[PDB]
């Protein structure tokens, strides 16, 4: 009763908040999925268009010279290109790293709790069926039982009203026999 | 899979055969208590309105001069009237008794069938929600890990594109002596 009801509502709001972390995060997940097929359907397409894109779009002078300090200026663009390859390899396992770390802070706790909250519910629906058939058997025992009360009752009326019949038939024939 | 869903077919049918075994009896109640509350308000509310019957309807010529041979009149409808009264709680008794057989003959079956029904159905959800979720997560691993072989590939063939230059560019360089 109280416990059981308390019992759902602690389990209901534990439960909201581990799949609301999961959906989140599988969430960051489709949107980093959006922007990086972007990505690996133009300038990650292929090495040429790599090597444009570097060309317009430069490492900063800082680590170009440090890194990609070359005198060819077209291997200049191949070393950035492959830097810019090993950046992006970085990102990915650490958003990767990111979602696994999050999916399992979260998954072991959201496995018990369904399983438990759902068990309550279905254990509590059971109950109640089984309890109304029950209930509706009793309530159909106590009609039939008290039809017997009431012709009990009838009887017993009726045998009072036989008693009086015969005091008045009694007084009737004292009357009748005074009158002759 | 299999086993499950063979267990859910012969549970459900076994069930619905219980519960039809349940409901046709509940129904053969309500129908006998329809007819039989009119009666308790009509010929069986009073013993004026219970002789007033037993007059017009007199039990047979029979069991009358057989039970209540009486000489006066008015009580052999106290007599009859009495008889009936008894003739009604035997009919009471034997469908109160049918009643309770009836549903003591599928209430253990219901109970347990209704409790393993499901408890089985709730695991398949649970198990499904479940399996969902862990689907997805290994689906976003597998894009994920898409993208860096998708990026050691490229970073090959940019590596290749890159040695191929070098070859046209010692090409160039010899031709450009040449033609000087």
């Amino acid at each position: 009763g109280e416990e059981d009801a308390l019992n759902i509502k602690k389990a209901a709001i534990a439960l909201r908040g581990d799949l609301a972390l999961l959906k989140a995060n599988f969430e960051a997940n489709e949107l980093f999925f959006i922007s990086e097929d972007v990505i690996f359907k133009t300038y990650m397409s292929s090495p040429e268009l790599l090597l444009t894109y570097m060309k317009i779009n430069p490492l900063d002078q800082n680590t170009a010279e440090q890194q990609c300090g070359i005198s060819d200026k077209v291997l200049v663009l191949y070393c950035e290109g492959k830097l810019k390859i090993e950046q992006e390899k970085q990102n990915i396992r650490e958003r990767l790293e990111t979602s696994l770390k999050a999916y399992q802070s979260n998954i072991g706790g959201t496995a018990s709790l369904i399983t438990a909250s759902q068990t309550l519910v279905e254990s509590l629906k059971n109950k109640n069926f089984i309890k109304g058939i029950r209930k509706l058997m009793l309530a159909h025992n106590k009609v039939f039982l008290n039809y017997l009360e009431e012709l009990d009752a009838l009887e017993r009326s009726l045998e009072q009203s036989k008693r009086q019949y015969l005091q008045e038939r009694q007084s009737s024939k004292i009357i009748v026999k005074l009158e002759h």
